[PDB]
């Protein structure tokens, strides 16, 4: 056996995806390549303090390190070892550092069935920002991570498969396509749409969020994006009636918006409104391609994209990770910024229901940034001495001990 | 006919996609609805002044008004009269105000085959921006205006049409797809991509630009977007070899960057870049949906969206318009801002090869705004009393009389 499960631990469980967490949950973690070992072990240190300072031994994460990537290769000769997979299907929750793409990330998502990609982007107190007023950006994107025309159903223009489709459409649908065309089949799932809409509303109800906007270009693509918006509304009302209110209803004769507001906006002006009035958005729900575009812009609203964390949640499991590469160039030098992976840890806490410790990490970070206790990649523009990876983590801990 | 054609004017003979303009070109214009009359006449006033001040009496535009929209409904009982169509097919270039939708915008695009949507976006001076440093924003977006999912080949998840498609992909392509699936076929034309790339390059050459970047998601949609990139690169290197240089070429030795530079970038991260350092973009080339989204993100950079102008160009014709609605609320109150349509008139001047006239207008607008001589939409945010629609155009005219 490679691993030795913590006998004082207990698997996190799921009921209708409610995610029920024990006082001593076993959580997996993969160091990752490059800077991973450093930012991740630093993350695990700040989270434990955030847990003990908020619950004081009444709760404690029993970490279990599994191997994947170059560590697994340089030790067991398998970049993704069977024992590692068995621990993943059993414990179902991993905080994983960055891993090169020499696939492991896809493998994990597939085997745990993580369909929803979550990207929370809120401004942190004293960071540089391309915006003049970023101090209002507090949104979280919910992306259905295997649904748009990312499924892969496409063919080169000079392929016979493409010829088959062109012949088909021409006589079976009376649709005429030229020969010099590349063809892709965009597919929009009803089930997939409903599954992610549930997660979005659920999350809003658990963390008492107020607005849930649907990003869509359903005015032009009626049966894919348009269908998405329709279904989203359908299941939101057929299943969470007592919790939400359509924008069309408060803007009507049955107001009282003291609960979740489900509304929608065409995707065209979306890119405008996030750059000029980011406060207009809270929780954004959209298909796979939109979410890939909207989120990158989102994170641009507030510089230091590598200080954000994300997640991949499924009906029963989750994977959390910083949103940056392995930076093999700064590996083992105690220079890298561990904020990105610590922020994934925070998100992992929120999902866990442990909002008190999540909130501590957030406050600790905000404090340190405005107090100039930062790693070199930020202090460069904050003209002050840079703190190392371990030191930055310790400053957070040292701060956390004095709320 | 009801249109008395200028007998001292000549047709613009764009033969090679280059636009061969006489000294007295005949140009059609449509006032438009709501604020159409006011803002369009103002535009015509300032444009004739720029022409005259730059070329004296050696050149003069021979304006010819054609009816469309609600004006044509009152005068001719036809939203888009056949006579108006004869003039469009004959003179082929129009400056048109905004028009409601009970559309003629799409009809003109169709009958003149204007496949290219051009959107130049550049900062002004005293204009508020949501960006801290919007100064080095001088973009121009070249969008293929009828090429992908916008062609309309989609079907709802419960259509017999969709059933035929789901059957085909199964028995003939052997691809697995659920039944609760909306379907859209993304098409990408090798021909369409080449014609718009030519326009793009042809524009950089004639207007001393120096960078054409290809926006695409060729990393997940290789056979459509990826094909777009491949084909764009092909026609460039094959038909404009002596005018351009790929990114990969300069760094791989022999520089010669004294010619237009051509490169590409993935679209996901492109949306972050336009926000943190938009100066990195000159001419952006992209497919239909991408450019539809990249266009709003940019432009949302400078904020005053209604002060932007755009064009729809074909191999031999052109439509120029402000990028804003008809604002029925401000109709006939001399309050609407005419800058947008004027900017369209500016882009029109440029395409005609009359850069002197174009530069006058541009400098004039910058001087009026830095000197706070603006309409209500802008005065409201910069302390002084607004100028009316007429008065503002008059100020520009006196300004051009000085420079």
């Amino acid at each position: 056996m490679l691993y030795k499960e913590p006998e004082d631990g207990e698997k996190i469980k799921f009921d209708k995806g409610k995610w029920i967490v024990p006082n001593k949950p076993v959580i997996l973690y993969i160091e990752g390549d490059g800077i991973g070992p450093e930012i991740t072990n630093a993350a695990i240190k700040v989270i434990n303090k955030a847990v003990e300072r908020a619950y004081g031994s009444s709760r404690e994460i029993k970490w279990l390190e599994v191997y994947a990537g170059e560590k697994a290769e340089k030790l067991v000769n398998d970049r993704f070892p069977k024992e590692t997979q068995e621990m993943l299907l059993k414990y179902r929750v991993v905080l994983k550092g960055p891993l090169e793409t020499p696939s492991v990330n896809v493998a994990i998502r597939l085997m745990l069935d993580l369909y929803a990609n979550i990207r929370p982007v809120k401004y942190i107190e004293g960071l540089e920002s391309p915006l003049k007023h970023p101090e209002k950006v507090d949104m979280i994107i919910f992306r259905e991570n295997t649904d748009d025309l990312y499924r892969g159903i496409e063919y080169p223009f000079n392929s016979e498969e493409a010829k088959k489709i062109r012949d088909f459409l021409r006589k079976e649908l009376k649709v005429e396509i030229e020969d010099d065309t590349g063809i892709g089949i965009k597919v929009m799932s009803k089930y997939k749409t409903q599954r992610i809409t549930r997660l979005a509303i659920q999350y809003a109800i658990e963390h008492k969020r107020k607005k849930v906007t649907i990003m869509h270009k359903g005015n032009v693509m009626k049966y894919t994006e348009g269908a998405f918006r329709e279904w989203a509304y359908e299941v939101a009302l057929k299943e969470y009636r007592d919790f939400i209110v359509t924008e069309e209803e408060i803007n009507q004769g049955k107001p009282d918006q003291g609960k979740i507001i489900l509304n929608d906006r065409i995707a065209d002006n979306m890119f405008q409104q996030i750059i000029i009035r980011p406060e207009e958005y809270d929780i954004i729900l959209a298909p796979n391609v939109n979410g890939d575009y909207i989120s990158d812009a989102a994170g641009a609203l507030i510089g230091n994209i590598g200080m954000l964390g994300g997640a991949n949640i499924g009906d029963e499991g989750g994977m959390f990770e910083a949103i940056h590469g392995t930076a093999p160039k700064y590996a083992g030098k105690n220079v890298a910024n561990p904020t990105g992976i610590i922020k994934a840890g925070e998100l992992m806490l929120r999902w866990m229901g442990w909002n008190e410790a999540a909130d501590l990490i957030e406050k600790a970070i905000n404090m340190a940034i405005r107090d100039k206790k930062v790693t070199q990649d930020i202090a460069r523009f904050m003209g002050v001495k840079a703190l190392g990876t371990k030191e930055y983590a310790d400053e957070l801990i040292k701060i956390m001990d004095t709320i």
